[PDB]
């Protein structure tokens, strides 16, 4: 059935500006452009950044929790997490608790996140301490 | 430096409805879940339903082309979707790809075939003004 995310299309309305901004802070491996979109990879990533001229520039006050992560080095994270604050990436949550991680916004108001860890260090700290009616199944 | 895609966060009223879906319907392994989110897997991928008491189950028509893709098999492709179209999964577009909509409207899309074979096209027959590098 399914193998995986097989990409990931965001809707941006300046293409210029926001394909600088994958290319340069986080560094995605910017592999073609065009005149209505752009395609960056990421390693086993896809990241396609197509043109919509109905985007918006949303701000976060004016957006649903939905966003997108990104795995980095635990020793590399204070090092982009300078990045994005000296490059002046705007916040949108602190991340209390949960484990190492920094949410961010991209110039579209597309809600991002850089996080340390993957899902079974995830679930595994969950079994020591639960949420609110969590229950497992594996 | 930083690897792929960590995991995928989205933003669902219903959390009973959208829970059933992706476990349902798709094949994601429901990992665990709360009284407002739950952890999904699908390979390499992690998934989270998180509840936002904020999210209108907006429509297609009142929301942007930012969409998510799925890899599934070229043989297992008319399988799966059968399985959605048997099921009425709305359809938002169609030009191998079959884009469709979860319960709370995120727009979401199957696609058979990776980046590399992608770009492989392109240098066939390119986009207006497409630029390689
Ligand atoms: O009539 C025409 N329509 N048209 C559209 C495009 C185009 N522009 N961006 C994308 C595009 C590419 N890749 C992706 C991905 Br990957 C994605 O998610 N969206 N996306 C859009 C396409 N497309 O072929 O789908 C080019 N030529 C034409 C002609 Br000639
Ligand atoms: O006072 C409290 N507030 N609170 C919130 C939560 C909660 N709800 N959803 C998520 C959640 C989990 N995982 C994820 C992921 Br993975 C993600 O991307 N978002 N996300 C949200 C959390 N959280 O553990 O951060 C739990 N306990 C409490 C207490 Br006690
Ligand atoms: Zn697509
Ligand atoms: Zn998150």
């Amino acid at each position: 059935m399914l193998q995986g995310l097989n990409h990931l299309t965001l809707a941006v309305s300046d293409l210029a500006s926001s394909l600088a901004f994958y290319q340069q802070l986080p560094g995605m491996r910017l592999h073609a452009s065009w005149d209505s979109g752009a395609y960056l990879s990421c390693g086993a990533l896809w990241l396609c950044l197509s043109l919509d001229e109905q985007r918006r520039k949303t701000p976060p006050q004016e957006s649903d929790y939905t966003h997108y992560a990104f795995s980095v080095a635990e020793e590399e994270f204070a090092g982009v997490v300078a990045l994005l604050a000296q490059a002046g990436a705007e916040v949108w949550k602190d991340n209390r608790s949960e484990g190492a991680s920094y949410y961010f916004l991209d110039p579209d108001g597309h809600k991002l996140e850089l996080h340390v860890g993957n899902l079974a260090q995830r679930l595994a700290a969950c079994r020591e301490r639960p949420y609110k009616g969590m229950v497992f199944f594996d």
